DNA sequence: ATTATGACGCT
DNA sequence: AGCGTCAT
């Protein structure tokens, strides 16, 4: 009743970039735009990879992860545009560079959680405050909201969608009690306006496009940037949360995509979020663990309470590359020159970092796979990272991983290695 | 032969 | 510390 919290006490929202990389490339050369396209990495083998693929192309079901080759029997007029290799590998500083760019726009705002190169969260609490005093009671204009939905809105008592968008944004507003200055849903409306802003900034100084949801905590944000892609923004109110889960697969929820959630389904014999709620929360702990059962208790209901940390930099600078079939390293000469290669992209980057950001990482992680292996690292091994050179790195690196090489001949590497990984970590103010 | 990252939990 | 899981 009364004393039943609701997670209603915050307003997050989650930004992210449409078809990044692809953004990327379409600001660059005005010949792509608005054109089916994709990035790939490498290209000799069947084309190359996709990694991110526009609205148009995704009509003709290109999709991440698919050859290029591929790709193009399902759309023989793709464009491609190749990420840039240097030192024989894949190098991704120019993203990573225009995602600084969209940082720092958002960072004006409020403070911001870096969730990957493309995606932030952002804790609106205060700032929405602050807009409902210079709002004086001031109903809230449709005008305001050009891009929002509202999800679950229409209901009840119409043919193309912006009509649909704006009957269901007229619904919400109509329904809105602007008088109570602690209502959470004039709270989370207030927030969407105020995400209009920072997309509307983020267009403007950049050129490029996001998608945002707009709720009580991260996760329902997350899902609610993804009900209207691209170029459009979400709220999803508590209110909207028992329909919405009612149909929704448990999959679809941040963190329940894999082996966990594959337990939730068959050790409970229900398919959605909403079906969660007949279990206690004992019952849950007992099945998924403490952590996990009482996160599942409260998340379908809607309620979700992992902070959006003041984080907008990476935690590590990391480096690798797979060596896979008949490419991987057989023999010393290899491997000493392609942890050669990643340690000295990994000293260019960090040498940038610490003149941009005023900290120095301490701990050098070496990852490596072998063949035969299916798990993604086959041994990982820390030392100590006292200076920015790469040939100290490489050098420290082959020391910790030497151990590794069954071959009793010197020369050879048994068995070849299909993976390098560099990882520094564990920074410091400098 | 998807690949290149990056975050975080467990023990 | 080293490994696994979840992303994508
Ligand atoms: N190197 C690499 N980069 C990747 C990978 N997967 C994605 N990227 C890169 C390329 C992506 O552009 C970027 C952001 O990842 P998303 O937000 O998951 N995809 P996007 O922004 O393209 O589409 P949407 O409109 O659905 O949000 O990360 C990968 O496996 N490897
Ligand atoms: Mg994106
Ligand atoms: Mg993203």
């Amino acid at each position: 009743g009364p004393h039943m919290a609701t997670g209603q006490d915050r307003v997050v929202a989650l930004v992210d970039m449409d078809c990044f990389f692809v953004q990327v490339e379409q600001r660059q050369n005005p010949h792509l735009r608005n054109k089916p396209c994709a990035v790939v990495q490498y290209k000799s083998w069947k084309g190359g990879g996709i990694i991110a693929v526009s609205y148009e192309a995704r009509a003709f079901g290109v999709t991440r992860s698919m050859w290029a080759d591929d790709a193009k029997k399902l759309c023989p007029d793709l464009l491609l545009a190749q990420v840039r290799e240097s030192r024989g590998k894949a190098n991704l500083t120019k993203y990573r560079e225009a995602s600084v760019e969209v940082m720092e726009i958002m960072s004006r705002f409020a403070v911001i959680e870096r969730a990957s190169i493309d995606e932030a969260y952002v804790d609106l609490t205060s700032a929405v405050q602050e807009r409902l005093q210079k709002l004086q009671g001031q109903p809230i204009s449709a005008d305001l909201l050009p891009s929002t939905y509202i999800e679950g809105l229409p209901q009840g008592p119409t043919v193309q969608k912006e009509g649909m968008r704006k009957q269901g944004l007229f619904q919400w507003l109509d329904s809105l009690q602007i008088d109570n200055l602690t209502s959470p849903d004039l709270q989370l409306t207030v927030g969407a306006v105020i995400v209009e802003e920072m997309r509307a900034a983020i267009e403007r100084e950049t050129g490029f496009q996001c998608s945002a949801g707009i709720s009580h905590n991260k996760v329902l944000a997350k899902l609610a940037c993804g009900l209207n892609k691209p170029n459009r923004q979400t709220l999803v109110s508590h209110g909207s949360v028992p329909q919405l889960f009612s149909q929704m697969p448990i999959r679809k929820i941040r963190s329940l995509g894999g082996k966990l959630g594959a337990s939730v389904i068959e050790i409970l014999g229900i398919e959605y979020m909403g079906e969660l709620t007949q279990f206690t929360e004992s019952q849950l702990q007992s099945h998924f663990g403490e952590k996990n059962g009482s996160w599942l208790y409260a998340m379908c209901r809607g309620i979700e309470h992992d902070p959006v940390k003041p984080r907008q930099l990476p935690k590590t600078i990391g480096c690798s590359k797979n060596f896979p079939g008949k490419t991987a390293l057989a023999t010393r000469e290899q491997v000493q020159w392609w942890l050669l290669q990643l340690a000295q992209e990994l000293e260019e980057r960090l040498t940038k970092d610490r003149n941009d950001n005023d900290r120095v990482a301490t701990q050098l992680v070496v990852s490596i796979r072998v063949q035969g292996d299916k798990r993604l690292s086959s041994l990982r091994r820390c030392c100590a990272l006292t200076r920015y050179d790469a040939h100290k790195m490489s050098h420290d690196a082959f020391t910790v991983i030497k151990n590794c090489n069954t071959s009793g001949i010197q020369t050879e590497w048994s068995p070849p290695l299909t993976m390098l990984f560099l990882c520094a970590t564990k920074f410091s103010a400098s």
